[PDB]
């Protein structure tokens, strides 16, 4: 998908048989995702960005469908108020930041 | 520039005659930036992202250079641990997320 910039590149991603609005964030390095029900192996950790640091669950190997395009990746599930398709997923769909 | 080196698209940016590392944050909507010196003509705003809410200074019309590309935009100055380049600047360099 080609996303210009006059709007947000949000996409109903499908992770853990679930569906939520995602926020393509080339700023983050992985795919964080508000807490939710996600079965699979995960590692507990804490990301520190703006405002403070939260807790997450590095879920490596999760099929996240972005815009209808299959894309597995590591989804860090934590108490984040949003979804973040970071580099770990911008490399699965083969994104290119051209300007 | 077309950047497909599946890596952090960072760029030495020049803001207020200064220089810091910028993290192309297509996830954010504007160009936040750690504390620094800007031209009187800003407005206080609070961003609430991961971990908590921080306070910045929405500076408008700041010649922020990205990778040597003269660009002006809204640079928020606050206690952020990074130079965030949100869409507000991804619209100046005509960025496009093709995947
Ligand atoms: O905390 C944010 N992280 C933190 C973060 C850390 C680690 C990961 C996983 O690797 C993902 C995100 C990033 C910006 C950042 C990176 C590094 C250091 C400091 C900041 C992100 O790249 C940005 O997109 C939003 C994500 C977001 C947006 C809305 C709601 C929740 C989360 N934020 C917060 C943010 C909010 C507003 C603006 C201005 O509009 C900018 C940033």
């Amino acid at each position: 998908p080609q996303v210009t910039l006059w709007q947000r590149p949000l996409v109903t991603i499908k992770i853990g048989g679930q569906l939520k609005e995602a926020l393509l964030d080339t700023g983050a390095d992985d795919t964080v995702l508000e807490e939710m029900s996600l079965p699979g192996r995960w590692k507990p950790k804490m990301i520190g960005g703006i405002g403070g640091f939260i807790k997450v669950r590095q879920y490596d190997q999760i099929l996240i469908e972005i815009c209808g395009h299959k894309a597995i990746g590591t989804v860090l599930v934590g108490p984040t108020p949003v979804n973040i398709i970071g580099r770990n997923l911008l490399t699965q769909i083969g994104a290119t930041l051209n300007f």
